């Protein structure tokens, strides 16, 4: 037969602002000064999960772990 890892079986993807912060619940054009923003809560890591609550240094390191959590847009009739 066939097989092999595929996934990204979606059609609809709607996540969060690219650039929005879940301690205050606000929205930024530019990642640079949503950065900056975070600080007003704490600071630490510009990167921190939300499903297993982690910070992370580097962005592919989030990028990554992401996987760990299904990643799949909310589809409605
Ligand atoms: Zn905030
Ligand atoms: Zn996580």
């Amino acid at each position: 037969g066939s097989s092999g890892s595929s996934g990204r079986s979606e059609w609809q993807q709607r996540e969060r602002r690219r650039y929005k912060c879940d301690e205050c619940g606000k929205s930024f054009s530019h990642s640079s000064d949503l950065s900056k923003h975070r600080r007003t809560h704490t600071g630490e890591k510009p990167y921190k999960c939300d499903e297993c609550g982690k910070a992370f240094i580097q962005r592919s390191h989030l990028i990554g772990h992401h996987r760990v959590h299904t990643g799949s847009g909310p589809s409605s009739g």
